[PDB]
C-alpha cells in the first residue's frame, strides 16, 4: 500500500519527514540522507532514474510536492491507500522563499500573488499553485487516487502541539503505538533540524512578519485572501483569515 | 514504438536533437523549447512530473543520459524499438566540463579518471560512468530493452561529415527521405546552435586540447586509455587510441 506525504513547497515537509523517519527508525537521525532513506522524495528518486515499484505488498512512505494529477503519479493510481497532506499559511511560504532566496520583495509578492504560489520559481516544478495543489490532494483526490483516504495537517498546528498533532499522522498511517511519539518529536527541532542540515552540507552529502515592507501589498494579499477565488477558499478553510 | 537518443553528458546530444527536430519539423528552429518539443529529454519531463506513455502506437523520440538499466526506464522495456547511441571522445567531455564549469583541472581530471566519468558531478544523475553508459545502451542493451536494435554514432564522425552521418540516423530511424538532411544539417551549426541558445536564455526560457596542463596527467589518462579496463575497451573500439 502506497502512502504520500504531500505538501506545497516550504510547508514544513522536511520537518515532518524527519519525525516520521525517527519514529519508524526508532533511533535519532543526524544525517539528511538518513531522512531521504526513511521518507524518500519522489522528485529526488526520479532525478536518479529511480522510480519505486507500483503495488508494493508492504507499506511505503513517499513524499512529494507534485500536484496529485501529475502524469508520473498515474503509476500509483490504484496502489495509493493514504495521503498526509501538510498545509501552511501561504504568507509564510513567501517569507520562506525570501528567507532562503526591500525592492526584492514588493514584486516577488506580486508574482506570488499573481501566481497564487511559486509557479514562476524554477527551484520546484510540477507543484501548480497553492490551491490547485491542496485541492488535488484533498477534495479532488479521488480523481487521481480513488482508493485513498486523506488526513490534512497544518504546520501551524504541528508547531503549537507537536506531540499530539504527530500521533494523529502516526495513528492515521497505522505506524504503531503512541509511545515513540515524544522521543520522535524530540530529535527533530527547529534547532536540531538546523543542526542536522549543517553536518550534512559540511560532510558533502545532499541537503535541504508581513507588513515590514507591504502597506500597498497588504491590500492586495487580503483581497486574494477574502476574495471568492479558490486560494481564499482554502485560506478560509484552514484558518488563514 | 519507443526510440531513444541516448548519450553520455556532453556527447553533443543537444546538437543532434537540434538536427532531428528541424528534420521532423521541416522548419528551422530558433527557440530551445522548440527542441525540447521535437526530442524531449526524459530527465526534464520527469522533473515536471510528466512521463510519456509506455506503448505509444505511433513513434516517439526521447533523449536521455540515463544508463539503460535505470529502473525508471523499465516502463519502456517492451515498447523500445530503436536506440541511437551518441558517443564522444571522453577526453573532450572533461574539457567540455571545464569549458562550462590550472589548479582547477589537474584534479577534476583525477576525479574524472577515478570516476571513469562524471559520477562526482552533481549537474547530472543516473548516467553511471562513460563505459557503463555505452555498454548499457549497446552490448548489454537487451538486458533492459530486448526488442531493440542500436545504431552508434560518434560526435567525431558527425563533425567531419555532418550530412552523411545524419542521414544514417534518419534512415535508421525510418524518419523519411534523404532530402531534408542538408537543410536540416544547415540550421544547426556550431555557430547557429550558440545563437539559438542565446535568444532562449535572453528571453527567459529554459536553456542548454589535452597537455595544456597535464604532463603528469597524460601518463595516467593513457594508462586508463590502453589498460584492459572497460573504459579502454570502449576507447579501443570507437577509435580513441
Amino acid at each position: 500500500m502506497m502512502c504520500w506525504i504531500a505538501s506545497y513547497p516550504k510547508a514544513g515537509g522536511h520537518w515532518l519527514r524527519c519525525m516520521l523517519t525517527s519514529y519508524v527508525t526508532g533511533e535519532p537521525v543526524e544525517t539528511w540522507p538518513g531522512i531521504q532513506a526513511g521518507v524518500p522524495h519522489l522528485e529526488g528518486l526520479l532525478r536518479d532514474g529511480e522510480a519505486p515499484s507500483a503495488d508494493p505488498d508492504e507499506q511505503v512512505l513517499l513524499a512529494t510536492h507534485f500536484t496529485a494529477d501529475r502524469p508520473v503519479l498515474r503509476f500509483y493510481r490504484e496502489s495509493t491507500a493514504k495521503v498526509v497532506c501538510l498545509i501552511r499559511n501561504p504568507r509564510d511560504a513567501m517569507l520562506s522563499l525570501m528567507r532562503m532566496k526591500v525592492e526584492a520583495c514588493r514584486k516577488i509578492a506580486e508574482t506570488f500573488i499573481a501566481d497564487e504560489g511559486f509557479s514562476s520559481v524554477r527551484i520546484w516544478a510540477g507543484e501548480g499553485s497553492w490551491p490547485e495543489n491542496i485541492r488535488s490532494w484533498t477534495d479532488s483526490v479521488h480523481e487521481s487516487f480513488p482508493n485513498a483516504a486523506v488526513l490534512a495537517v497544518r504546520y501551524e498546528d504541528l508547531r503549537k502541539d507537536p506531540e499530539g498533532e504527530l500521533w494523529k499522522v502516526v495513528d492515521f498511517l497505522e505506524l504503531g503505538g503512541r509511545d515513540g511519539v515524544a522521543d520522535a518529536v524530540a530529535n527533530c527541532t527547529l534547532e536540531r533540524m538546523r543542526e542536522m542540515e549543517e553536518r550534512s552540507k559540511l560532510l558533502g552529502l545532499e541537503t535541504t512578519s508581513l507588513k515590514f515592507m507591504g502597506d500597498d501589498i497588504e491590500k492586495a494579499y487580503a483581497d486574494l485572501l477574502h476574495g471568492e477565488t479558490d486560494f481564499a477558499h482554502y485560506a478560509r478553510l484552514y484558518g488563514y483569515a
